């Protein structure tokens, strides 16, 4: 029993966190094998600014040991500092680009030191509601798949509303954001519907059944309602992905959709679901399964 | 900007997680130096649990009865002792990944990270608090016994909790790393139940100071209160009494925001009275009590 916002164990990522200094700027780097990846804004014609930099301009620090940079290249908005020393703690890893609605763990770092780990989701508006202070640039987002760390995010900036923007580990920004000093704003955000339904299945598994009803709905009727409440449209793939939880609890996906339809029109009415007075959208259907079955890393 | 329920990086604890098997039972152990710590109920059967005599059951045990597994490598148990409700399996190999650590006993209201494990493998990390009724609202399945709670301030891991059981309400009871249970709980199948839970007032105020720092001022008011008037109101909403110790601890937050503690107490009073009225504080429609004043400072400063 119990339901918590749970992150992946951060250990495999911790051994990869380094400090990257260039001039007056100090941020974080991800040291994998003999390459250290970091936001290119550490150095805006970025090809022109990078041509003026020398290898000894980048001071890379792994704990106490200083690493010597032997090369540098740029891939989209990530800088790739080739170092002489390969990371002995390099885990089995992949660079994956996640879709909006997908969740991941963020190991927030300052001066190459991990300060905390938290779970968050890629919002439909391509921002992440993270927790970052100055110096957190280069902190990474990741998932663990068996014994493989899938790096999906590198923090670059904070938007004027306090939400965060960053890139995948190939330097491609999530959303219409750029690493240039200009006016940027997060677009209108929507609720991740498949995740709310997954979190409702986790509540049923945990004993919370008050919100259930005898009703069902069509996928079209549900989406017409969901659209009015700024909820993401629920596709047939979302209905298919929720199948295992639907089987485990005995509540059909459209049956739970009718529960959500009533929750949106009528509300909670003083009641809570998993100790929350709002509908939670930062647990994917796989997160609910992993937590309510006991998958390990 | 931003405010999240943040856990300590679990890496230092991950290298200490081992599998402990004794008979039909498989749970988790914490391998520090040449000792593996685990709940002593690993030696019990389900029938033994009603009225177990642990000293009696431990005397019948041989070192080879405990199968300790660290990853793939099986560890050899060379001794065993019991300290309160924790079993201490002396092993012949010291943990090379042993971090700088302490055994700390926490007070209710204190928060910590839990590295939930199954079969000696870490499955996830989450943040939670020691409730005033001495239970923790964790996320645990069967096989999680031996999972630990910890704080990693500076380069030292302070182990403060070891999971032992789930109570009938779905909440959890455990011990410090010296085997002393938190609360009036025993590692015996009895009619024990968690007492009435209360909201950790000092933590709600700390989380309100985090909201003010983050730009949220809607809940503030032109009122102040006495500490006694606040406690008389707080008690009626099942809130923990706010002591002078709590008022002193909130001082740095009060100075940083410019809002006196009894001033923020008057804001809390009005929120208990009125409710949120469609509004949220740090993206929450409820008043959060699982961030201590130390958590708020660390996250909003460094
Ligand atoms: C289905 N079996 C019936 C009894 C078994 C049972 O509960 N056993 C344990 C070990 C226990 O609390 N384990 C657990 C821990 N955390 C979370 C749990 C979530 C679910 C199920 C067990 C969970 C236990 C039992 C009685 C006592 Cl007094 C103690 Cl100290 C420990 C389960
Ligand atoms: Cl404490």
């Amino acid at each position: 029993s119990g339901f918590r916002k749970m992150a992946f164990p951060s250990g495999k990522v911790e051994g990869c966190m380094v400090q990257v200094t260039c001039g007056t700027t100090t941020l974080n780097g991800l040291w994998l094998d003999d390459v250290v990846y970091c936001p290119r804004h550490v150095i805006p014609n970025y090809e022109d600014l990078l041509i003026r930099k020398s290898n000894h301009n980048f001071l890379v620090q792994a704990g106490n040991v200083q690493l010597r940079v032997i090369g540098h290249s740029m891939q989209n908005c990530v800088l790739k500092l080739k170092v002489d020393t390969a990371n002995p703690k390099t885990p089995k890893y992949k660079f994956v680009r996640i879709q909006p609605g997908q969740t991941f763990s963020v190991l927030a770092c300052y001066n190459g030191s991990p300060s905390g780990v938290y779970q968050c989701a890629m919002r439909p508006n391509f921002t992440i509601k993270g927790s970052f202070l100055n110096g957190s640039c280069g902190s990474v987002g990741f998932n663990i798949d068996y014994d493989c760390v899938s790096f999906c995010y590198m923090h670059h900036m904070e938007l004027p509303t306090g939400v965060h923007a960053g890139t995948d580990l190939e330097g491609n920004f999530y959303g219409p954001f750029v690493d240039r000093q200009t006016a940027q704003a997060a677009g209108t955000d929507t609720t991740i519907t498949v995740n709310v339904l997954a979190w409702l299945y986790a509540a049923v598994i945990n004993g919370d059944r008050w919100f259930l009803n005898r009703f069902t709905t069509t996928l079209n009727d549900f989406n017409l309602v969901a659209m009015k409440y700024n909820y993401e449209p629920l596709t047939q793939d979302h209905v298919d992905i929720l199948g295992p939880l639907s089987a485990q609890t005995g509540i059909a996906v459209l049956d739970m959709c009718a529960s959500l339809k009533e929750l949106l029109q009528n509300g909670m009415n003083g009641r809570t679901i998993l100790g929350s007075a709002l509908l939670e959208d930062e647990f994917t259907p796989f997160d609910v399964v992993r937590q309510c079955s006991g998958v390990t890393f």
